[PDB]
RNA sequence: AGGACCGAACCGACUAAUGUCGAAAAAUUAGCGGAUGACUUGUGGCUGGGGGUGAAAGGCCAAUCAAACCGGGAGAUAGCU
RNA sequence: CGACUUACCAACCCGAUGCAAACUGCGAAUACCGGAGAAUGUUAUCACGGGAGACACACGGCGGGUGCUAACGUCCGUC
RNA sequence: AGCCAGGAUGUUGGCUUAGAAGCAGCCAUCAUUUAAAGAAAGCGUAAUAGCUCACUGGUCGAGUCGGCCUGCGCGGAAGA
RNA sequence: GUUUAUUAAAAACACAGCACUGUGCAAACACGAAAGUGGACGUAUACGGUGUGACGCCUGCCCGGUGCCGGGAGGUUAAU
RNA sequence: UCCUCCUAAAGAGUAACGGAGGAGCACGAAGGUUGGCUAAUCCUGGUCGGACAUCAGGAGGUUAGUGCAAUGGCAUAAGCC
RNA sequence: GCUCAACGGAUAAAAGGUACUCCGGGGAUAACAGGCUGAUACCGCCCAAGAGUUCAUAUCGACGGCGGUGUUUGGCACCUCGAUGUCGGCUCAUCACAUCCUGGGGCUGAAGUAGGUCCCAAGGGUAUGGCUGUUCGCCAUUUAAAGUGGUACGCGAGCUG
RNA sequence: UGCCUGGCGGCCGUAGCGCGGUGGUCCCACCUGACCCCAUGCCGAACUCAGAAGUGAAACGCCGUAGCGCCGAUGGUAGUGUGGGGUCUCCCCAUGCGAGAGUAGGGAACUGCCAGGCAA
RNA sequence: AUCUAGA
RNA sequence: CCCGCAGAAGAAGCACCGGCUAACUCCGUGCCAGCAGCCGCGGUAAUACGGAGGGUGCAAGCGUUAAUCGGAAUUACUGGG
RNA sequence: CGGCCGCAAGGUUAAAACUCAAAUGAAUUGACGGGGGCCCGCACAAGCGGUGGAGCAUGUGGUUUAAUUCGAUGCAACGCGAAGAACCUUACCUGGUCUUGACAUCCACGGAAGUUUUCAGAGAUGAGAAUGUGCCUUCGGGAACCGUGAGACAGGUGCUGC
RNA sequence: CCGGCCGGGAACUCAAAGGAGACUGCCAGUGAUAAACUGGAGGAAGGUGGGGAUGACGUCAAGUCAUCAUGGCCCUUACGACCAGGGCUACACACGUGCUACAAUGGCGCAUACAAAGAGAAGCGACCUCGCGAGAGCAAGCGGACCUCAUAAAGUGCGUCGUAGUCCGGAUUGGAGUCUGCAACUCGACUCCAUGAAGUCGGAAUCGCUAGUAAUCGUGGAUCAGAAUGCCACGGUGAAUAC
RNA sequence: CGCUUACCACUUUGUGAUUCAUGACUGGGGUGAAGUCGUAACAAGGUAACCGUAGGGGAACCUGCGGUUGGAUCACCUCCU
RNA sequence: AGGCUUGUAGCUCAGGUGGUUAGAGCGCACCCCUGAUAAGGGUGAGGUCGGUGGUUCAAGUCCACUCAGGCCUACCA
C-alpha cells in the first residue's frame, strides 16, 4: 500500500487547480486495477483543487506500481485564472511513500532496566535519613534513565519511574521514525519550483515527456483519466534494467 | 561639610578555638563592626500585667514572659501516673 | 426484485464430565430443646438481698473470614 | 552385552525440477537378495560422500531387560 | 543604622522618597466610667493611619465577590 | 439508625474499613368479606401488524405474579377480577 | 411540633491554628533501630519452544514451575516514649563468599594474544579528583583490581554538622 | 361376600406420566332447549334452570405392557464424636455413628364409611 | 475586500 | 654580410556574425541544454544556445581575465549644480 | 558604531558589506474614479407575461462505457456546428480484411464496355458459369471502360485558429 | 340545376409594371434678425411615417486549421481504405433553453363563421369506398392565380361539469396496430384501447417586452424515405403602461 | 689584565588602548516567476495624504495635538455680492 | 493511590438533574449574487449520545463496570 501525497507547487492557485486534477488521474488509475484510494487530508484551495491532498491507497502491490511519479511535474497550459490569455508554467510535486506497519514500541523487559535504588533528599525527618525511597531505572540498550523521587513509598516512585520510562522510549522512538518520514519526503518531493523534474504536461501541444526514457507521447486524454499504463510501463521496464 | 574614610578610648558581638560537673547561670584569647552620631553614657524621673514599652523578635519588663512576682479563692481539677 | 452456496461460528434438546459462601429434587456425625429411669456428686440448681472485681487478654487444638492457604498478624465460634 | 562379521537396491526419486539423496518440507511408508536387513534416528555436508543403527551368522555361553507397589538413603542445599 | 540579652544580625525592621485615606480645630485618633491630658501652646505646606521603600524607566485590564463611599425612591423593620 | 442474604461451624446468638444489595415510604383503596379465575416463555394459523399490540388452538406447569431490597413463602391460594 | 441522621438523642444555640507552645499519660499507638513473615528485592535450580550459518542446552532462553538469603521498600506493632542520638563524611575496623584481582580447573561458537561461562579457593589486595550536604550517580584519568554485602544499612560517653 | 358406579375419605409419587385396548341396563360424562330463578367486563362456552333423543367420541374408570418418573438394599467410599499419631495449610490410627451417588432389584397401589346397579 | 506567475 | 644546390617544396591560426558593432542562412534541441559587457535570447519554425556552410575582424598571433586612465562636464579650477 | 548633548524619549555628527539597472522630475495621448457637468439605451422606474417549483423535449457539464466521435464553454458556449444519429451520415468502438490502394496522372501488357447467374461468407469479398466481341485504322493501334506490375505518389475529419 | 356555375362587362378586390406622394412643403410663436423646437392646417400618412437590409477606425493573442485553402510538423503494410454489429439516445446528479399544465376569462360534446404565407414529379395527391383511427384500393388534376396539402384555430350559439387532484393535467406503462425504409431490438414517428403519476402559480434571485408591440391562437417552409416541443416565416384576436 | 659604576639589547611581571578573527542566542536589512493574514498608499483610493511627536495596536497602521498643499467637490439648498 | 468531573454532529457546546421528543454557532453539500473568489442570500443533510452490563413497559439520562482527558489531595515523622 502507499500513501499518495500531491502538494502544489509552483503557481499556487493554478497548480492547486491543477494538483486537483493530478489526484483525479492517478484516482481515475486505482479505480481502473480496483484499490481503494481514500482521502485522507486534503487542504482545498482558493479556486478548487489543492495545496496539499495525502490520500492512502491500498491495494494489491500499490507501491511498485506507483513509486515513480514522486518528483515535481511540470504543467504547461492556459489556466483558469487568466484574464488575458497567454500560457503559464507552473508545477505539482508528488510523494509516494510505502505502507510500513507498527509493531510495540517498548519492550519493557524488566532483565534490561538497572533499577538503583537510593535514599532520598530533601525534607522528611527520620524517614528520609533511613529509608531509601527513590529509585534510578536505566534502560541499558537505549541509556536513557529516569529518576523519580516523588513520594514516601518507593513503589509509587517506581510504577511512575515506569511509565515516564515507557513514554520516553516511545517519544524517542517516535522521533526516529517521524525523523525519518520527512528525512525521505524531503528527497522525494522536490523544490517546488518549475525545473523540469521528473514529467511535463503540456496541453497546447497536447504532448507528455517524462525526462527519463525520454517519452513522447502525444496522449493528454489518454492520460488525463489514468490510462498512464503506457506512461509508467517503460520506466518499470527500465527500472528492472537495473 | 559629612547619619564621609582609617583608627585608640568607648559601644557592640560576625568568626574560630577553649570552656561545657567551667575562672564565668554567655566568659576568655587572636582576629572583627561603629567610632561627630538615628552615637554612647552618669544621675533623677515616667509608663504596671490582657497592662507597659517595642527601628517588630511574640523581643524586653529584676538570671522568670504567647501574659511577671508575691499572697489569696485552694486541699482547684485530674476518667491520668 | 428471482435466487445463490459455504474451507465457516453457533440457540434450544440429547449423551457424557466438572465447580459454587450468597445453588438444593438429597443428607450425616455432633450440637440443642423435652420427657422417663437408676447411680454418683458436702444443693452442684434457681429466686431474692449485701459486697465486689472486671469489660486492654495471650497462646495452643479444631471450624472459618481476612492476609500471599505470610506473620509470635487481625477478627469470630468452641475447647 | 562384547567382538575380525554382514548390514544394499532403483529412490542423482518423482515431488515446490534452486539442492535434498535417510539425514530444511511433501509423504507414501512397496518389495527384492535372502543365513538376514531399511524404500530409516543422529552427526559431516552445499547436498554428496564419510563415520555410525535397528537387525542377521560363527564361537564364547548362561540368564538378561524394563516397568508397578514400596522401606531407607543421595544430590538439588550458599552468610555475615 | 536596628534586631531575637543567654544557639538566629540577616534578604528581616527602619529609613529618606511616593501614594491613598481621615482630620475645619472643643480636630481626627489615643489614655481615661469621668473631670482631664496627649495630639500641639501645632492649625491642612499641619497632624494621625495604612501600604510601598533611595534613584532611573514605569505602574496595564476587571466594581461580578468582600469592604468603603454617595444616594434616597420602593419594600422589610425596634422600643413606642 | 433500620431491613435481607452470606460469613455463622444443620437450634438461638456471633466480629471485622468482610462479601452483596435496599429503607427514611406507598394505599381510602393496592384493607375486609363473599363469589369467580390461573401464569411466564415458545410453536402453528391469522388485516394493515412488524422479533415484539389484539384473536384462536397447542406445548409448558409457576421459568409468572407478589406496590419497592433479598430471603422465606404462597394454588384452599398470600397472584388476577 | 426535630435528615435531634453522630439516629439510646450531652446545647435552645459553636469553626480552625500552634514549628511560640505547655501539662497528665502510653511503647495500650506511629517515625529510627532489633524482631516474626518474605508480597517486594537479589541469588540459585526445573522444563523447553526458540535466538545462535544447520544445532535446545559455548552463549542467551519465552510461556510456566520450585526454592534459598534477611540486604531493599513493605506487612504486623512484639521491645524501648520516667528518651534505645537519627543521613553522608573522617578515624578505625571486623566477619560472610553468592570472588573484583591474584591461584588451580571444565566447556567453548577455545588457532594465537585476548575472551565468554561454570566449578574450587577468603591468604593478601581492592583508586585519586570535578559536580551535589549527599549516599547513589555522571564524568576525567588511572589500576593487577577500583567486589557484593552483615556489623543499630558498624563506629557522635571517637570527630564533624 | 364375587363384579361394577358415585360421594367422602385414609394415604401421599412402589400410588404419578406414557403406550395399548376396554364400558354404558343403571351411574357418570357428554348432549337438547334456553319462558322464567341466573349469568356474560362479548358470548347459556363457564355459571343457573327445564330435561333424555342420542353417544361412550372427548373425558372419567378399569385392565394390560417397562418407555419414563418413582422406591431401593448389601458391601465399599465420603464425612465424623471421643482418645492418641505424623513425612501439617492436609492426612493417619483406635473407636463409635455412618451417608449421598450408582447396582441387584421393587413397581403400572393398598384401604375404610355410606349410597345406588347387578349376580346372588 | 482581493484578483499570483510566460508578450 | 654573398653565391651554389634543389624543389611550392618547410611555414595560419584565433575571435566574432540580435542592437550597441563590421559580418547570415539551414539543421539539432524546446525556459531544457546552454550563452551573456549591458539590453536580454531558449516556453516547438531561435540571424542571440550547439554544429555545418558562408562571411567579418585581426594575424604569428588572437581572445578572456585582472589593473590604470579615458568617454565620465558621473567630484566640474579649465568645466556642474 | 563611536563621540558629544539629554533625566529619559531621543537629538546631533555619520559610515560599510550587500542588492537592483534602475529610482526620479515635468509634461503628453489614453484607461480608470465608490471625482464633476451634459446627454443616451426596456437601463431603471410604470405596467404585462415568464424562467427558477412539476412532468417531459432538447443542449451541456459530470459520471459511466469497449465506444459514449470532434468542436463551441462569461457577456459574445449551452433547441450552438447539426437546415433534422436505426442503416447511411460517422469521423468513435469491437471483429474481419486490403495495400500504389475507395480517390487522380504517368509507364507496360492484357482484357470491348455492358448484361445475366450460381456456391461460400455477417458482409466487404473470393471462387465461378453464361454473354456480347460494336463506334477507326499507324491498323505491332487509336478513343470509353477493365485487370495485373512496381515506382513517382495518392490519402489524413492527424496536430497547431498562439 | 341560386353553383360568379353561363352569356358576358373592365368599374371594383386582386395581380404586377410605370408613375405621382411627404420634402420642415405652408402658417403662427420661439430663437443670436441662424440652425432648429412646440402647436395648427392640409394630407392615406408629419416630421429619420412603422419595419428591414446596410457594421467606420478598430477591440478581443475572440470562433473555426472539422465547409473549403495554405505554411509547418507528423503517419505513409498506416492515424490511409473497405465491410457487418454497436455507439454518438448510455444515468447516483447539476446547469441552460423550451413544450404541456396547475384549470370554471376553463375542459368536454354538437352546429358555425373569418386569413396570410408558402411547397409540389424515382412529388403534391383529390373523388369514391373500406378502417373506430393512424391509414389502405382504384385513381382525376397539376411542374400550378385554375389542380393538391387545406377541416385554420382562438371566435360565436347551445348544453354540460360546480371546485374536486376533479369530466383539470398528461407523464409513465401494458396490449394491439399503421406508415416509410432492405431493416423500427438498442433507437423512429403516428393511431386506438386500458393506464392515469408529479403537479393547487412555485424560495433566494431572475428575463423579454412601449404597440398591431407583449400575450395568446392556429398555419406554412427549409432539412428530409421516415423523424421536431427547435429554427425560419405567416396571419387571427389583441392590451396595461412611461411620473 | 681584573674589579666596580653609568648608558643600553634580549628577556619577565602589572594594567590598559586598539584592530583582526571567533561566539550559544538575538535586532534589523536584502533577495526569492508560487504561500498565510489583511488592504495602509495611488481617483476625494472609498476616514484627503504627508511631516514632527506621543499613546495604543496581529501587521500594514489607527487616534490625539500642531503644521503643509506636494488635497479633490464648490447653480445642490438660499440669495446679497 | 483516592475523590470529583467531564465524554452529545466534522470542531466547540447546550440537551443529562427531569426516563418515553436530539438542538445551536462554525464547518460541509446544493442553488443564486459575482467577470471569478471571499462576503452575502436561499435550501439541505449530518448522531445509535465514549465502549460493557443490569433495573425498567423504554436507557442518552438511573446504579455498577471500566476506557481516554482534567482538576484537587498524597501530610506528621
Amino acid at each position: 500500500n502507499a500513501f499518495l501525497e500531491v502538494r502544489a507547487g509552483t503557481g499556487g492557485d493554478e497548480a492547486a487547480l491543477f494538483a486537483g486534477d493530478l489526484f483525479r488521474m492517478y484516482s481515475r488509475y486505482a479505480e481502473a486495477r480496483r484499490w481503494r484510494v481514500e482521502i485522507m487530508s486534503a487542504s482545498e484551495g482558493e479556486h478548487g483543487g489543492y495545496k496539499e491532498i495525502i490520500a492512502k491507497i491500498s491495494g494489491d502491490g500499490v507501491y511498485g506500481r506507483l513509486k515513480f511519479e514522486s518528483g515535481g511535474h511540470r504543467v504547461q497550459r492556459v489556466p483558469a485564472t487568466e484574464s488575458q490569455g497567454r500560457i503559464h508554467t507552473s508545477a505539482c510535486t508528488v510523494a509516494v511513500m510505502p505502507e510500513l506497519p507498527d509493531a510495540e514500541l517498548p519492550d519493557i523487559n524488566p532483565a534490561d532496566l538497572r533499577i538503583d535504588t537510593f535514599r532520598s533528599s530533601g525534607a522528611g525527618g527520620q524517614h528520609v535519613n533511613t529509608t531509601d525511597s527513590a529509585i534510578r531505572i536505566t534502560h541499558l540498550p537505549t541509556g536513557i534513565v529516569v529518576e523519580c523521587q516523588d513520594e514516601r513509598s518507593q513503589h509509587k516512585n517506581k510504577a511512575k519511574a515506569l511509565s515516564v520510562l515507557g513514554a520516553r522510549i516511545h517519544a524517542a522512538e517516535m522521533a526516529k521514525r517521524q525523523q525519518a518520514e520527512a528525512s525521505t519526503r524531503r528527497n522525494l518531493l522536490g523544490s517546488g519550483d518549475r525545473s523540469d523534474r521528473n514529467r511535463t504536461y503540456n496541453f497546447p501541444q497536447g504532448r507528455v515527456t517524462d525526462h527519463r526514457i525520454n517519452l513522447t507521447l502525444y496522449r493528454l486524454d489518454e492520460v488525463m483519466e489514468g490510462k498512464l499504463d503506457m506512461l509508467i510501463e517503460p520506466i518499470i521496464q527500465e527500472h528492472q534494467a537495473d
